């Protein structure tokens, strides 16, 4: 399945990560994995310039020569020094570190570019005028955040609309079936910007995909070094299993297609690290859970929170009945 990113430009429903490409997977099998992928038809690939210190986006950036349309994602705002402006939403840093993810890729034209996280250090003015100036320079097409709160995607959007400014079109959060505070600020400000969600890490980074043995809950490796904040996680991992098996699917298969069919979301970013990996994610295509497995998984998953800004008394008395 194909969606906007709210803009022109489509994009298929799941999207290949590339954190791994210089961290575990080398260059060769990550030309793999992408070929993969694309042999899958996808055309959509994140990195970031601190992914493995830029070489990520190098080994995209080859693989791009190698093959001669893809729709390429890229980040900053993150150290790629220890110098104080080796990282930040200033103009000074995201100007090289958009001329450095431009040589790295060998493109001429980023496709959407991403600010990693909020910088309370540049006002958002700045940021914003550096995007736009890099949207008429042709170094750019779009822009998007990560890791920006609700009010803070709010801001900006209206700041680029008084500006006559081009909006931003996508946001890159964390969010599966164990990480869903994104539900109370997050997802309400981008869906009222027309915004479309990018989330990563739709296994949990392992919880949900299985394969360990009904391990320990505060084991450090499947998340964060901590295994429990959201990671009650071992009733949502046992539903996801139990739909998994008798449609059966893979437990990670059935989390991946409940992140695709969330409101708001475009495309998945997919964490594969083998050739074998992208394939047991990509079996999620085939699969659609039913209205009934989502609802089930939705309440089961539901983030209770204390009774007043974003839990049930917050919610009912903010709702407003019709009759
Ligand atoms: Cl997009
Ligand atoms: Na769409
Ligand atoms: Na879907």
């Amino acid at each position: 399945y194909r969606k906007l990113g709210n803009s022109g430009t489509v994009v298929t429903s799941y999207c290949l990560g590339t954190m791994t490409f210089g961290q575990e997977t080398d260059e060769a099998t990550s030309h793999l994995i992408m070929d993969d992928y694309i042999k899958a038809g996808g055309n959509f690939i994140d990195t970031a310039n601190v992914y493995s210190a830029g070489v990520s986006e190098e080994i995209v950036g080859r693989w791009l020569k190698a093959r001669p349309q893809v729709v390429v994602a890229t980040k900053g705002r993150f150290p790629m020094g220890a110098g104080p402006n080796d990282l930040g939403l200033s103009r000074t840093n995201l100007n090289r570190a958009l001329n450095d993810s431009l040589r790295r890729l060998g493109v001429e034209q980023i496709d959407l570019y991403q600010m990693h996280a909020w910088d309370a250090v540049t006002p958002i003015e700045e940021t914003l005028r550096f995007l736009d100036d890099a949207v008429s320079a042709g170094k750019i097409a779009y822009y998007g955040f990560s890791n920006y709160l609700g009010w803070q995607v709010t801001k900006a959007v209206h700041v680029a609309r008084a500006n006559h400014w081009t909006a931003p079109v996508t946001l890159q959060p964390q969010y599966n079936l164990l990480v869903r505070d994104i539900e109370h600020e997050i997802v309400p400000a981008c869906q009222d910007a027309a915004m479309g969600l990018l989330p990563w890490s739709p296994l949990g980074g392992g919880w949900l995909a299985g394969k360990y043995q009904r391990d320990v809950m505060p084991s450090g490796a499947t998340r964060g070094e901590n295994p429990n904040r959201g990671m009650r996680t071992w009733q949502i991992i046992d539903m996801v299993a139990e739909i998994a098996k008798e449609r059966g699917v893979s437990a990670a298969q059935v989390a991946l297609a409940w992140v695709v069919a969330r409101p708001a979301v475009t495309a998945v970013i997919l964490g594969a690290r083998t050739r074998e990996q992208l394939a047991d994610n990509l079996g999620a295509v085939a699969v659609t859970l039913s209205t009934e497995e989502m609802e089930r998984l939705n309440r089961v998953s539901a983030p209770a929170m204390a009774d007043y800004p974003y839990g049930e008394r917050g919610v009912s008395q903010r709702h407003r009945k019709m009759d």
